[PDB]
C-alpha cells in the first residue's frame, strides 16, 4: 500500500477520473473524504469505498465557493484528525464555443471552477497541512495546461493557470513539508468523451502516441503515487498522464 | 517604420511598459488608441504621443468590464477607421502574500485584471479585426507565465493563463487572418520597479542572464516587431523578454 | 511488488542513482542485468543485489561503443530470456568549464557517454523488446535537459538531447507496445556530490523548493513506477524529480 | 536598417533558410561572411549581395570540423575587424528511418553537423566577440528541438541539445555582453519541402494554425531582429517561427 494510515481529500469525487481516485487512494490505505458538489454521486463514491473495507466520509462542497472549503478541512479533521493528501479535481470543459462566441457565463463558470475553486482548495489546504507537519496536494490540470484546444479557450487558460499555481506554492511551501504537483491527463474514457461518435473518438485516440483513450484507472495510479512518501523529491512539478499527446 | 498606416489598440496604456508600447507603436508609424483605467495617465500618453507629432486618442475602459471593450472597438472605428492591432497589457501583480494568506479580493481582481480583461479584449478585438481582414494581437504575459514567482500566486495563475489562451485563439483564428503571441518581461526598470533599495534590485538583477533588469523600450521593441508584417509567420508563440532568467 | 517477473537492464548501474535504480528494481521483483563501464562497480551492485536474494547478472559494456549494447541484450536474453524494461542511466556532467574553454575532448566524450550512448541502447533495447512484445524504457536526463547550468554545456546539450529522442521514440513504437519517458532529477546526494564543501551545497540545497538535495530512492522511486504497468499510459513525457528546482 | 555598421557571420549559408538569413543581414546594412560547406552555392551567395551593394567575403567551412571555425573568425576580423554577429544555421533532417533501423553513420552525421558543428561555432564566436566587447548569437534550431517528429530522431535530439547549449551560454556569458538565442522554424518552403506531393505538403500545411508553410523570409526576418540592437534584453531564449505548429 501507498498510502496506508493518510487521511485525503479529494474533491469533483462523484464521477470520473475523481470518483477512481477516491477509489484508488482507499485501496491504498487512506482514509477518504469525498467531496463533490452532488450529494447523489458522491454518497455512491463513498458507498463504493465502504463496500470494499475502506474509511471514508462525504462532506458536500461547491468548490467555487470559497467558505466550501473550510467545511471540508473540518470534515478532515474532525472525521480523521488530519489532512495528509489532497487532490483538486475538478470541472469540465465546457462546451466547445470559439473565442469570438464565448459568453460572459461561460469565461465566468470554466474560470470558476478550474481555476478559482483550485485556489480556493490550495489556500485551505496548505493551511490545515501547516498544522500536522505539511502533506501533498495534487491539482488535476490537463494536456490543455500546455496546448491549447480549440472552442475551449476558457478552460486552456483555466488549465495554464493550475500549472502555475502550482509552481508559486511549491516554493512559497516547501520548506515548510507542504509537496504540490499538477497532473496533465489526455483524453481519458469517462461520460463525455463515450458520448461521442466512434470517427471522433478514433480522431482524438490518433492525437496519442499510444493510439488510444486513457482509463481513470491510469490517471489515479499517477496521482495515488504523487500523494505518497515514495514521491517525497517531486514537487512544482507537471506530471502528464497523456499518452504522448504533448510529444508531437 | 514597421506599422505605417496601422491603427493599433494598447491597454493598460497609461504608465511604464504599456505607456511605452504605445509610443513606440506610434514612432512606428501607426495610429494608437490609448486606454487606461486611469484616464489621467491614458491622457498623459496621449500627449507624449502627440507631442512628437503621432495620430492618437484616447479612450476609457476598466479591462474587467466586458462591456468597455465595446467602446474601445468604437473608439477605434471612429477615429480612424478600423483595427489592425491590438495590445493587451495588462496590470501589475499587486503586493507579494503567500497563497495561505491571499485575500479573495486579492486573488479576483488580478485574475479580473490579468486575465479575464485579457480575455474580454481579445474576444472583442478578434470580432473587429474579422470586420476588416484580420490583424495581429499581442498579449503581455510575464515570466510569471511560465516559472512561478513566490508571493503572487494570482498573478502566476492569470499570466500562465494568458499563455494558453494565445494557444487556442491563435488555432482558431489562424486562417482567418489573425496573429496572437504572448510576450514574457522579466523584470523591467518601471517607476514601481525604480524605487525598491539597490539591495532588492542587485537581487532581482542577478536573476538575469544580463545582470541587470530591462527597459521598457526592449519589451516594446519586441512587440512592435511582432505586431507588424515582418512577424507574419509567428503565431501561438511565447517571444521572452526576459534577459535570460527562464534560462536557469 | 512492481515488476514481479519482469526483466531489467540498467546502464551506468555501478553507482550512484544507476546503483539505486537497480537494487529498486530487484526489490520490486525484476530480474536485473547490472551494467556498467566500471566491472568492479557493476560487480560490486550486483553484489548488493544478490544479497538481498535479488536476481542478477553483471555485463561489462562500454555504452559509448555501439556493438557492445548487443552483449548487454544478449545477457538479459542468455541469463533470464527476455528484455522487459531498460533504463538508460548513464553518467556525469564531467568538469566545469565555460564554454570559450571547453575542449573537443570534453565535448566530444560527454555527448558520447550522455547522448549518443543512450540512442545506442534505444536502438538495441527497442529491438529485443519489439521480438517480444514490447516494453518499457525510461532515460535519465537531468534538469539540465530542461534549464542550462554554467560550466556544462556539454551535459546540457546532451541531457536536452535525450529528452527530444524519447519524444521521437514514443511516436515511432507507441502502437507497437513500447513506452519511453525520461526522468529529470535535480541535484542528489551521491558520494561526488557529498564530497563537495557545506556552503557550496547549502547553495545548491538553496536552488530547490524543499531546500534540500534528493536521495538515490527518490530518483529510483519514480523511475520503478515509470517502468510497471501502473504507468500504462504514461509515454513520451519528462518526469521532474527536481525538488521545485525547475518550478522558479 | 535594423544592423548598420556591424559584422555578421552566417553558417550554411549557400542555400535555404541561410542563404536568405545572409541576404537580410546585408540588406539590413550589416556586413556579411557568407559560409558554407559548398564553395559555388556560398559563392553565389556572395554574389547575390554584391549585386545589391552589399559588402561581404565568402569563407568555406565544414562546421563538423573544429579548425575551420578559427578561419571564419579569421576571415571576419581580416575583412572587417570584428564580429559583431553569428548565426549558426546548419543541416538537414536526414532521411526518415525509424529509430530501430537508423544506422551509425545517420545519428553520426546529423548530430556531427546539427549539434556539433553548432557548439564548435558558438565556441570560436564567444572567444572573438570576447575580444570586441560582446555580441549577438542566433542558433537555428527548429520545432524539433521542442518535440518530436518521427523518423529523425538524430535531428531532434540534435535539435533538442542546440535549445539546451543555449541556455547554458547566455549564463556563462551575459555578464560579457554576449546575447544568444535559438530560433525555430516549422516546415519552411525550402528545396526538399517543395520536391514532396501536393498531398504531403496539404498535410504539413494543416500542422500549422496559419495553415500554410513558412517563406525563408519570415525566418530570416526574425534573425535579423535576433540580431540586432533592438533585441538588447533578449537571450537564453527559443523565438518559434512556426507558425502554431508548437501550440496545439
Ligand atoms: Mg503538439
Ligand atoms: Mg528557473
Amino acid at each position: 500500500m501507498l498510502l496506508e494510515g493518510k487521511t485525503a481529500l479529494v474533491t469533483g469525487a462523484g464521477n470520473g477520473i475523481g470518483r477512481t481516485i477516491a477509489l484508488t487512494y482507499a485501496a491504498e490505505g487512506a482514509n477518504v473524504v469525498v467531496s463533490d458538489i452532488s450529494d447523489e454521486w458522491g454518497r455512491e463514491t463513498l458507498a463504493l469505498i465502504e463496500g470494499k473495507g475502506g474509511k471514508a466520509v462525504f462532506q458536500h462542497a461547491d468548490t467555487a465557493h470559497p467558505e466550501d472549503h473550510d467545511e471540508l478541512i473540518a470534515a478532515a479533521k474532525r472525521a480523521f484528525g488530519r489532512l495528509d493528501i489532497a487532490c483538486n479535481n475538478a470541472g469540465i470543459s465546457g462546451e466547445f464555443t470559439p473565442t469570438a462566441e464565448t459568453t460572459d457565463a461561460q469565461w465566468q463558470r470554466v474560470i470558476g471552477i478550474n481555476l478559482s475553486g483550485v485556489f480556493y482548495g490550495v489556500r485551505a489546504q496548505i493551511r490545515a497541512m501547516l498544522e500536522t507537519g505539511g502533506g501533498a496536494i495534487v491539482n488535476i490540470s490537463s494536456i490543455a495546461g500546455q496546448i491549447g484546444i480549440e472552442g475551449i479557450t476558457p478552460y486552456t487558460a483555466a488549465k495554464h493557470g493550475v500549472v502555475g499555481l502550482t509552481k508559486t506554492v511549491a516554493w512559497e511551501y516547501g520548506s515548510k513539508g507542504i509537496r504540490i504537483n499538477s497532473v496533465g491527463p489526455a483524453f481519458i474514457n469517462t461520460t463525455l468523451v463515450q458520448n461521442v461518435p466512434l470517427e471522433t473518438r478514433r480522431q482524438l485516440e490518433q492525437m496519442h502516441a499510444l493510439r488510444r483513450l486513457g482509463e481513470t484507472e491510469e490517471v489515479a495510479n499517477l496521482v495515488a503515487w504523487l500523494s505518497s512518501d515514495k514521491a517525497s523529491f517531486v514537487t512544482g512539478s507537471y506530471y502528464a498522464v497523456d499518452g504522448g499527446y504533448l510529444a508531437r
